């Protein structure tokens, strides 16, 4: 089932991005998503995993830390900034 | 019943800093809250003496700083930096 291990990654800043995720290394996890081609829904992920961990952290830190992960606010933004210079395809991005 | 006058403090700190709140002297009284061993006690302390001068004042002034001895604040800043550090520790420290 399992790819190839000699074989390159199709997506490396996806899968890049999402490990950095899922282990709340955010910092490394940001400079990953600035280098991503598809960002909104990078974004989008990266909360979603962020408020689903909250839950199942132990440490009040790094529950603290999860809960304000602001990655939505990525997303708001970038998309912001693409509605601005297009309104057309940022539609089409959305859809 | 008084111990011996050549008998250094077992606990040279605590009494200073209790000395120097007795008076009123916040500043003196902040370094010896610096550098005596066990501070979140020794900072509620601090404010339960500064609440009950508060009422004993007899000039404005001398009450006005009593009421914004901000002790609690010291124990509660502490114990932040604790409960952040541990959060198993502190619970120990606590009780």
């Amino acid at each position: 089932n399992l790819p190839d291990m000699d074989r390159r990654c199709e997506h490396p800043w996806r899968d890049l991005f999402l490990w950095a995720i899922l282990q709340n290394r955010q910092e490394m996890a940001n400079y990953f998503w600035a280098m991503g081609p598809e960002a909104v829904a990078a974004a989008l992920v990266g909360c979603k995993i962020m408020k689903e961990m909250a839950h199942l952290a132990t440490e009040a830190e790094s529950a603290r830390s999860m809960k304000n992960a602001k990655y939505e606010q990525f997303a708001m933004d970038l998309f912001s900034e693409c509605y601005s210079n297009s309104e057309d395809r940022a539609y089409s991005l959305l859809v």
